[PDB]
């Protein structure tokens, strides 16, 4: 199950999603290098979770249901109604909606693996960022 305190093994393209985001160099970089180490706490109860996420930075917490709308930040800063289904066993999927405006479509997913491994998936219109944690 998700609950725990994670911390990161693996990324890929994550500047690049930031890139098609339209995010200048400057801020790119900035945040690659602030989400290097991140700190990932995740408090799972059943379909509730509690996820906060924290860089050099920045830190944000969400809380959702399973099926239920809240409003979260897309990857790069905008607000956005979320909503997360199952779509298998231990693999979430969620979509965003921005509040205001429009932009490229933007998701992400998280999954736990059977030797405990959370991988996390942003996408966002047709790039995909990868990054994968192991509990502490
Ligand atoms: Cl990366
Ligand atoms: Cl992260």
């Amino acid at each position: 199950n998700f609950s725990g305190n994670w911390k990161i093994i693996r990324s890929e393209n994550f500047e690049e999603l930031l890139k098609v985001l339209g995010v200048n160099v400057m801020l790119r970089k900035i945040a690659v290098a602030a989400a290097s180490k991140p700190a990932v706490e995740i408090k799972q109860e059943g379909d509730t979770f509690y996820i906060k996420t924290s860089t050099t930075v920045r830190t944000t917490e969400i809380n959702f249901k399973v099926g239920e709308e809240f409003e979260e930040q897309t990857v790069d800063g905008r607000p956005c109604k979320s909503l997360v289904k199952w779509e298998s066993e231990n693999k979430m999927v969620c979509e965003q909606k921005l509040l205001k405006g429009e932009g490229p479509k933007t998701s992400w997913t998280r999954e736990l693996t059977n030797d405990g491994e959370l991988i996390l998936t942003m996408t966002a219109d047709d790039v995909v960022c990868t990054r994968v944690y192991v509990r502490e």
